[PDB]
């Protein structure tokens, strides 16, 4: 149909405007601390203590899928990466504050995308 086509082309837009999006987060994590998946064989016991690991690129892997519909699903990705930091380290380490420092940033990025969902529609 001519529906799913409009659907699809907004569905397209939204991942063109969340690609943006991502890129500008990333570029707040310059030590490319939150880049890749904590590796399990470093870090073995990871998943005893974190039940669902999100980072930059698992993102980067859905958004390319268009699997993000709204919004709302890409910024709970992005705070898991945030969340799931701030509980596995530290207070008083190079991670812990990368994160704070992270959402911090990330916060005005996600302000205006906010509004540029609702404007555009």
């Amino acid at each position: 149909s001519m529906e799913q086509v409009a659907m699809e082309l907004r569905l397209t837009e939204l991942t063109r405007l969340l690609r943006s999006v991502l890129d500008q987060l990333q570029d707040k994590d310059p030590a490319r601390i939150f880049a890749q998946p904590v590796s399990l064989k470093e870090v073995p016991d990871y998943l005893d203590h974190i039940k669902h690991p999100m980072d930059f690129a698992t993102m980067r892997k859905r958004l390319e899928a268009q699997g993000y519909k709204n919004l709302h699903e890409f910024e709970e990705d992005f705070d898991l990466i945030i969340d799931n930091c701030m509980k596995y380290n530290a207070r008083d380490t190079v991670f812990y504050r990368a994160a704070v420092r992270l959402r911090d940033q990330g916060g005005v990025v996600l302000r205006q995308a906010r509004r540029e969902v609702d404007s555009i529609g």
